[PDB]
């Protein structure tokens, strides 16, 4: 397991301040270097190689809220690697998976959010993994 | 499932021709696109983004084989994505597993191979996945 990453170089993307002030806080105390945006454009201009993984929130209905994923795979496609993209949505039933493969997601959060889910996620995200056979 | 992988740039290394042989002639079976090399110097210089694979083996003792994935990493770390690796072995224990992950390896084949475990590991590697939770 992985219970803190302290210097964690993070971004958060959600439209809404109390959702997007939430899970800062989180990040926060996790010891996570957070840098919030809430707009598409903002975090196609602000997300950049300092940052390891980005959270944006898709609890917007359909896919609209999974495009800036597609956008952000498109940017770094410069020398830097593209950053982790996890997703915050209020479900996690197919619906949820097939969209976030679809469209590059590499993981996802149920909300509300808790140090909890966070650490699971980053854990596994940013962990050592070895496909055997 | 994925069987074929018509189109798959691959590159192969190892130093052992009959091996470097077989192994070219069951990813051309399942429609790869391969290049071989026979040494670590060769794999550096021809490993290019065209490559989405490079089989290499590592059946040397300890991490004398592992190297060359870390020259790998620092390589890419030009404009285009790094390709994965996958190491070729006689065993999958422990022991194959640490070297695999601390030194980057993506996944690990288990030696003689057949176009079972081929398939199998370029399905996983290449097929989408979301860490749910």
């Amino acid at each position: 397991h992985m219970s803190n990453f302290t210097g964690l170089k993070v971004l958060v993307m959600d439209e809404n301040g109390v959702s997007r002030m939430v899970t800062k806080g989180l990040l926060v105390h996790l010891g996570c270097e957070v840098t919030t945006v809430s707009s598409n454009e903002e975090c196609l201009r602000v997300v950049s190689h300092e940052h390891k993984v980005v959270f944006m929130d898709v609890c917007m209905p359909g896919v609209e809220n999974y495009q800036i994923a597609l956008r952000i795979h498109e940017k770094f496609t410069q020398r830097h690697q593209r950053p982790l993209l996890v997703a915050l949505s209020g479900n996690t039933d197919k619906s949820t998976k097939e969209k976030c493969m679809s469209f590059g997601l590499d993981g996802v959060l149920l909300k509300p959010v808790s140090l909890d889910n966070i650490r699971d996620v980053l854990s596994d995200l940013l962990e050592p993994r070895v496909l055997y056979e």
